[PDB]
């Protein structure tokens, strides 16, 4: 019936992502159970058969909110430039024997390490989304997003940044989520913290 | 249940719909797999016996994303110029005797020929959508789109034109979802294109003599 | 397996809530057979058996429309004012030992009496909305909402206030919905109506001193 057992269940990605065209780091996680699916169908209209289509590529602890969506499979052969988005090449009638293939590819979609994506958020073809960024709830994000923004709303926009500049440098020159597992446990209590000045030290000092 | 078999399964809307009160033309078609049902539970509280309601008119070579939703009956019998939104009228309490009917109707729902319905769009009561316009997807439609308009967001707004003023006339008068099917199966080639000035040209040779 | 028998069926709070963190008052409505479960279900990550969390608290006369949304659990655990928005102590592998708890109450969620709550709204944690208030559909509430005021979008900002100020001044001091029984179904008429003075003055001599 229902894919995770109870609401507060967060189930990793690399354990549930069954489609090849999907990449992942490990510790990502979504917890979808008000919405009933595996993260799966939360990447809609990826084709797992083809080799040629663009990809869905996630890193390392990314915490994912039920129902987030992410739209693939470009502009789903609508194309808004001719004069109908109706698409007879993908309609079966033989009066569109001559039709031309609308598909067009976008890119693939990037999310960054250490990114909150907020529960039935819907991240659009070929979006880009930097390190430590937050995607609001209910966001719709059209268009790229910096390292360590918030955004949200519908398009999303620009609501803040996380830290200040010269922090967002420190955090993207460290990369703590490359480290080596038995280096994670020691910087643990710094990491659940704001000290970001504080541990630009012991990683540079070592 | 899924209705639909895979994520690109896109089925004709006069195939699944069973709603008397649902009027749909050639083409139109519905991709919902990832919502599940079919396209009559897109189109929430129209009662289906009842002649009396707010009806969805849909043109013809419509594309509707998954889970799109068309609300009808109007105000639900929720009225905010009232002192309480509570539909008194339509909860059984016999302390509600006296309550009068708070249903207001929006008119019909009218979507046009060749317009494109993102996914997840929810269209309000009463709204008319013209030929060849573009719901992005999750936009909350609460008023009228004309035609070939591009509108997106919450409450939906304006995003651009697909055509010029002279183009979008020239597709009104043309009307290519109207020609004999022969005229559209020749065509086809200038229809996934953007060569509006040349189709309409050819148009006129064939059918202003 | 729907728990709501057609699209039209309203099925009073008090009759579907078991969460003991979930309090409602009489008469409050969902409506959700579009999205086919239980109003519990609409309330979201509320641990139904501590009370140190937050809570939700509904008014009476509440109506609230299919697939409404009341985010519990304030943050989540997700702190973004630390290094790192992912919640290391609630991942259970072994690394994470030394891990700190980043969950922040926001304090509960309150909808007032005669709450028109829009289909598919989502209310966020700690959020307050007085009585009589409208949350147009597909709103996203992230700050509160006044007394008898009309919001929507996402985030939802004002959009107008229902009544004058002294209209609801008036309104808030007569209380409606407290009254007795008797005195609710003799006014049944002047509820279905926009006569707020004219009550008022009712109110008052039927009450005063
Ligand atoms: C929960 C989070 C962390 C995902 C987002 O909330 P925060 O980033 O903590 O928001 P914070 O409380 O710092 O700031 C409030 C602002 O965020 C905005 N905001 C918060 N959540 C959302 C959302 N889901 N959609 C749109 N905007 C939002 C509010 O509109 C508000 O803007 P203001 O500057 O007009 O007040
Ligand atoms: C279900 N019920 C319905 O569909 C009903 O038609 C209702 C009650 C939702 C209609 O809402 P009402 O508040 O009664 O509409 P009313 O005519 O009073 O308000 C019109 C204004 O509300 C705004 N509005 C209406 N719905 C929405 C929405 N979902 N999101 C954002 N704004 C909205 C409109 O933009 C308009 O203002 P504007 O012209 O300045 O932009
Ligand atoms: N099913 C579906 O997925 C249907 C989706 N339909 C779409 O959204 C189409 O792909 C469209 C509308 C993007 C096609 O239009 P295009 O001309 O390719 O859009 P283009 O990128 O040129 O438009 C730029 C503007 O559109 C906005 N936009 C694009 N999609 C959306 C959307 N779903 N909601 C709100 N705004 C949108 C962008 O934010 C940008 O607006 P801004 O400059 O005010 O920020
Ligand atoms: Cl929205
Ligand atoms: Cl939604």
């Amino acid at each position: 019936m229902n894919f995770f057992t109870s609401p507060f269940s967060g189930i990793p990605l690399d354990q549930q992502v069954t489609n090849p065209n999907i990449i992942v780091g490990k510790h990502s996680y979504y917890s979808g159970y008000y919405h009933g699916h595996s993260f799966d169908d939360c990447v809609r209209y990826l084709h797992p058969e083809r080799d040629d289509v663009d990809k869905l590529v996630i890193g390392s602890f990314c915490s994912i909110g039920s129902g987030a969506v992410f739209m693939m499979a470009g502009n789903q052969g609508h194309r808004s430039d001719w004069i109908s988005t109706f698409p007879f090449f993908y309609q079966d009638n033989d009066n569109f024997a001559d039709a031309r293939d609308g598909f067009t590819r976008s890119g693939d979609t990037i999310i960054g390490h250490d990114v909150w994506i907020g529960t039935e958020a819907m991240i659009m073809p070929g979006v880009k989304i930097g390190h430590g960024a937050i995607i609001a709830s209910r966001s719709v994000v059209t268009k790229d997003v910096a390292p360590y923004e918030v955004v949200g709303s519908n398009p999303a926009k620009h609501i803040k940044f996380r830290f200040s500049d010269v922090e967002i440098a420190m955090l993207l020159e460290m990369a703590w989520w490359n480290w080596p597992e038995s280096w994670l446990k020691e910087s643990m209590q710094s990491l659940c913290s704001s000290d970001i000045e504080g541990l630009y030290l012991n990683w540079q000092s070592k």
